[PDB]
Formats: C-alpha cells, structure tokens, sequence
C-alpha cells in the first residue's frame, strides 16, 4: 500500500511524459483515466496508430472507450488478467495500475535485446542481465532484483559511469549515503535525457517497489546508446578502444597523405597507383566506415571529436594527394 503509494507515484508519471507529446495530461491516476480518452491518447503515442473513439458523455460512452483499449492491447496478444472496462471507468486502483503496469510492460520493458539472451527470458530477466553485465566490474554483490539490490543507489551510478565516466566518480559513491547516491543518480541521468521517475527518499528503503524500478531502469536503457541484432555497432564495452583505433589509424594516414603528396609537387607511377593508392585509398574507407559507427557516441557526449579527426579533414588532404597526382601524370604521358 506504500509501493501503491509510489507505483501511482511512478506510473502517474511515466503516463504524463507520453501525454505530454499530444498535449494531455493527468493529475489523479484514480480518476483521469475514468472515461477511456487519455488511456487512448496514450496508446495511440505508445503505438503510432490511430484508434477509434467513442463521442458521448454518458458511461456507457465511458465503458467503450475503454473497451476499445483494451481491446485493442488483446488484439496484440496481451494478457488482462481480471481487467475489465467497468473497473477502469469505475476507479479501481489495483486494476487501474495493473492497466498501466500490462501497457508499460508491453510497449517500453518489452522491447529490449541482449547479447547472452535466450528466446524464453522473459523481458524483466533480460532487463536484469542488460544490468549484470553493463556493471560487471564495479564493486558490489550480484544484483538479482530490481527492489533491494537498487536501495543503496550504487546500481544506479554505476549504469551511469559505464556510459558516462566523465560524469560520475565511482569511488566517491562508495562512502556516499544512499540518499547522495540515489540523488545524483537521478540528477545526471535526467541530463542524458531520462525523466525523473523516482524520488531518491522512496527508493532509500528496504523493498523499492520493483515495477517503479523496473520502468525507470528500462528507461535508462532507452536513453542509451544500443548495438541492434547482430548488426554492426560499438557497445560501452568497445567504445574507448574503437575509439583509439579511429584516432591512430588517421595519425597514420594523414601523415602519410602529406609526406606523400610533396613527392607528387616536384612507368612506376603505375604502381605508386595500382598499388599502395588502392590499399592507402582503402584506409580512406576503413575510417569513413568506422567514423560512422562513433557518430552515436560523439552525439551521446562519451567522445569529443577533436578538429582535424573528422573522415573530411581526411578527403581534404586525399584530394590534394589526388590533384598532384594529376599534374605528374600529365608529364609521364609521352
């Protein structure tokens, strides 16, 4: 009744942060969902698609627009365990949170991919193991839960620095309180675009609500950068080291762009061409290539790209390589 407290907290919310896109808005989660309008909005935002509406001011007009919803959630072959349209337009508060529970199940928890899963994790193991491995490697026990084992506010911090280590100092949260630790948590994801689902004084407890946690800790995963299935990608993990192999391999080409273009100012000009050009033009592409798949971390914030490291600053001196190269060929062409 006190993580109802907060899951109402919670889901209230997460329920205005998608309104918020059409210009809706709810203040008691107990009654602005009573006649089925908001409830549609929401999984008309959640969805993309267009649902139907029942004009009328009577309840019955109340009862079908909320049929339509969740109608409309059965249709996609979700599970409304003792959810019907007359508990919803009625109030009840356990089934109006089950409702949003089953939606923000269904349309945010849902869709996560991890890298070790199987085809029968359900999405909160996935989730958790999403957690397991991204703070794999900082001090604390296993976490195996999504209420105590986020109490002390470390877990949050440590998703964080795993993506931002610029942005927090793990040491320091080892000595910090719970409320310190939770507060800044919370604080710096807001900056990385997550919304403030959660108040640091209710998850500084015993028992956090799990579904609370489960729905902000998804939502951190939302805001973070993402390797798809299988497709090409960098994930935190990769991140620092691709990110010297970039660096390196255009202080390796530049250079030799330069000393190899002065050459070009003053019958083996065919293989100073056929040759070391396709392999040199080759590394050109290498790191265009790899460029692109930096582009997200650069636009995260985790890298600053520093002048004269962009695939141009590359061309720029490739076509200067080029154009001497034209000069010469001209005048060996008798």
């Amino acid at each position: 009744d006190e993580r109802d407290r907060v899951q109402k907290k919670t889901f209230t919310k997460w329920v205005n942060k998608h309104l918020m896109k059409v210009r809706k808005h709810i203040n008691d989660l107990y009654e602005d969902l009573r006649d089925g309008h908001n409830l549609i909005s929401l999984l008309e935002v959640l969805s993309g698609i267009k649902l139907p509406r029942e004009k009328g001011r009577m309840r019955f007009h109340r009862l079908q627009n909320v049929q339509i919803a969740l109608d409309f959630l059965k249709q996609r072959q979700v599970k409304l365990v003792n959810i019907r349209n007359d508990d919803i337009t009625d109030g009840n508060p356990k089934l109006t949170l089950g409702l949003i529970w089953t939606i923000i199940l269904h349309f945010q928890i849902s869709d996560i991919y991890i890298s070790g899963e199987s085809g029968d994790m359900s999405a909160k193991e996935k989730l958790l193991l999403w957690t397991q491995k991204v703070t794999a490697g900082y001090t604390g026990i296993k976490c195996t839960n999504f209420s105590s084992c986020w109490s002390d506010g470390k877990m949050f911090n440590a998703l964080i620095h795993r993506y931002r280590p610029d942005l927090v100092d793990m040491e320091r949260v080892q000595i910090q309180s719970n409320r310190e630790n939770l507060e800044q948590a919370f604080e710096v994801a807001e900056r990385l675009g997550v919304t403030r689902l959660l108040d640091a004084e209710d998850v500084d407890v015993p028992s956090p609500d799990e579904k609370s946690v489960i729905t902000y800790v998804s939502s951190i995963y939302d805001a973070f950068p993402k390797v798809p299935e299988g497709g090409e990608g960098i994930s935190a993990t990769e991140v620092d080291s691709r990110w010297q192999e970039y660096q390196s391999r255009v202080d390796s080409l530049i250079p030799w762009i330069k000393q190899h273009t002065i050459l070009m100012s003053d019958n083996q000009y065919i293989h100073f061409k056929e040759t070391e050009i396709l392999a040199k033009e080759r590394e050109k592409g290498r790191i265009e290539e790899l460029y692109k798949l930096l582009e997200v971390w650069i636009e995260f914030g985790r890298i600053k790209l520093p002048q004269g490291y962009h695939p141009n600053d590359v061309e720029e001196e490739w076509g200067k390589l080029i154009i001497e190269m034209l000069e010469r060929e001209k005048s060996l062409r008798p």
